[PDB]
């Protein structure tokens, strides 16, 4: 069949954006999918439901461990287990380090690290179980270079990449992995709302002056998922038009 | 006698009474740094550490504060104000350690990990840089570890708070980056502290010395470790003038546990 | 799902180990692949046999990688025989373990003229037709030693981050453009080589018991404790070719059981 | 006597002009004795010595080629008959070369690998020997950022740099257990004779000779303290390597760059 036939996925923070695209290219390979995150909503979830596979969706925030536990519980009763994490935030606050609002600071990393860090605590036990699991985290450039203006979310994304070496570190001898997408600039409405000048946007950071798009994310994810990925653990997948690279 | 490369710097060192912080003041200390001393809680024996870094001529005081908490960090830094003067040399270092598997790693002890050993960071930072900005001089030294840069096995909240230093220490320098303030990490593995001290000596009592080389060999390729006093030398060379150029990157002290 | 299918694809130092199974992967999805070697060989047809199964054009040319003359002779023959070359893997694959004061200067030179020199010169050749075409993907074949030292690996380790740093810069020449070049970072993966090592640890360490030796090995430095296989690199390899991959561009993908996480 | 690094033996390749001249320097002037190298012998060599010397320590000055085996080792003996046995070696070689990798010529490509890291191999295999019998060693390699990050038209430099950071790794491991250390500096742009050439064919290139523009241009694409490092400033990070307070500093890079890696 397909690459990730019948294997069952749960995407935090799938509603729009970066999330959104993963759980479409993670259907379009085969897997069963859990959207967390209304006409519009039943749109969007028929959207995902066009590539085949059972999608379901679920309304957990993320930072109430009882609600966490909750979307867990519900991809068992519908799906099964879960068998590939996605652990994507999606926020952000620009401000220069001196007047970064103490609430947005904490809501940053609340939700990039505490919620990745539960999820994948209460993940964890049923695949090792199961003897199978893909934890992917989606970090971002800035998980690996600091950016000005970008301090909760550089600290966040630093931090993700440092919780998945060790869950990775920690699951190296069982069918488990645990691995990081990193991505550059993609096209969403905050970058759209930053912004002909795209030129300017684009140059000061990303060599290709181009966008990655949600599709290549997606991409990243598949490949991480699929069987060619069951040695790569630990490690960053960075798709960023050569960011780092210079 | 004469000046000596920091003299007339205010610094500040987080957790400074025991181990690498307090390694640290005494260095700074010794380059001519007045420093500020901090702990949680009051305790009997803060006059006695006070006059340990004092020792060496310089302007030495001791503020207790839970740097969990904003607005005592903003006391301490107030209080140095009142005492010493302007702080110019910020040393974020309080941290704790909790090792457990991820799977049973309990919910407090993560939000205390990440609370002390990244947010207070902030904190701390966010309250120095106006007025460093405004004396176009300042020194920001993050103590981290090579659990930022690398991973080991159930120190899960540990290498994800010492990673998000690093990024951190990577804007603060490149918000900085055109004045004459520098921000940067220290990376050490393995240090020799009291508490460590404790348990190697406990452990070759018991089953052996030969305790330290099992602990060591896994991790740390100079089977040595690295002291308190080699930290402080670190942050004495990056607070220096030779390091004004220096900016957003770490000083690994590991004996060779990351090159490999 | 052939994602390849349409791309000619050149495999440098590609009848054994990693470089076969590369070549092998790379057919499987799609590719025509030109494989490589020193010299000729009488059993070279049996391995280009089995390239073939897969339904591709296959040919082999064997070309000495250190003289830049045979490097351009391989993308002559490539051109002629197949087309223009799209996908070129930059793989050397020779070691030599020694500490540093008694290394061998002749090995030094051989290892950073293979692993470096060697695919500065056939990327140099091939770069000009990608350009004009406006796709290429250039893919080199690192090693975890690229990234972090060994003992006694002094001239491999030096050739693998050289190897990478040459990556990032081919990448940032080219990013505006449908051409890009990564690397490839695999950890042990159990070849002849890697048992070679594996063997002389065995009669170094433990009387020759190689199931000891190889499980000594493996934990010094892999967490998962088992090998990369040559088919997970060839898998990497295609990823890297595909078109989800048109924006990954000066990177490593790191396929190493954990070394270099911890 | 007082001084950090008095008494000990320093070489310093490539050290008459620019970061190795800066190096040289400020090791002198923490207590070192110095021998300063270069390609062949010039005439301003004698005021060079003078610089280095005024700070009270034993200075020498050898030329050899480093690209020839033969002439390292006669640098190494020369050292150990003038001044003893080589207790500090800076493997500094700064030759660069500018051009995409198409046109990049392969004369050029072999000189900078065979400088910028065969040399140092090289120099550290004949070093080492004496540093383990005496327990006490430093190999201080002068990397780059080009050494951790790529740049366009800088493909042999960034992997001959990259691959000398490699090697910094392996003899830091190999000697890990010893007094020896290896570690690497990695400067950014540094304001050298070197780097004002660099900057002044860009300007006569691009911005009609303008130093000023090319200058700002220079720096703010790469390094966002928006100014130069100093070569006193390299200088200060390899008396700090060679200090006893970095003896467990081993197999690392200390990058002195104004942010240049940090983004």
């Amino acid at each position: 069949k397909r690459v990730l036939s019948g294997r069952v996925a749960v995407v935090t923070g799938s509603r729009k954006g970066i999330g959104l695209g993963i759980a479409m290219r993670l259907a379009m390979a085969g897997a069963d999918v859990v959207l967390n995150g209304s006409p519009e909503d039943s749109a969007i979830v028929e959207k995902v439901a066009a590539y085949g596979t059972r999608v379901r969706c679920f309304a957990a925030n993320m930072k109430d461990r009882a609600q966490v536990e909750a979307l867990i519980k519900f991809t068992e009763k519908e799906l099964g287990a879960v068998e590939i994490l996605v652990n994507n935030a999606g926020i952000q606050h620009v401000s220069p380090v001196e007047t970064f609002p103490s609430d947005k600071w904490d809501e940053i990393i609340a939700l990039n690290l505490t919620s990745a860090f539960h999820a994948t605590q209460l993940c964890l036990p049923s695949m090792r179980q199961r003897g199978w699991g893909r934890i992917i985290n989606i970090a971002s450039v800035q998980g690996l270079v600091g950016s000005m203006n970008k301090s909760a979310y550089c600290a966040a994304k630093h931090g993700l990449i440092g919780f998945t070496k060790v869950v990775a570190l920690e699951t190296a001898t069982t069918g488990i992995t645990c691995n990081a997408i990193c991505p550059g600039y993609v096209y969403t409405p905050l970058v759209e709302e930053q912004i002909a000048a795209t030129q300017a946007f684009l140059c000061e950071k990303q060599p290709a002056k181009a966008f990655v798009t949600v599709e290549q994310v997606g991409d990243a994810a598949v490949f991480l998922a699929s069987p060619g990925a069951d040695m790569i653990r630990g490690t960053t997948i960075t798709v960023d038009g050569g960011w780092v690279a210079q």
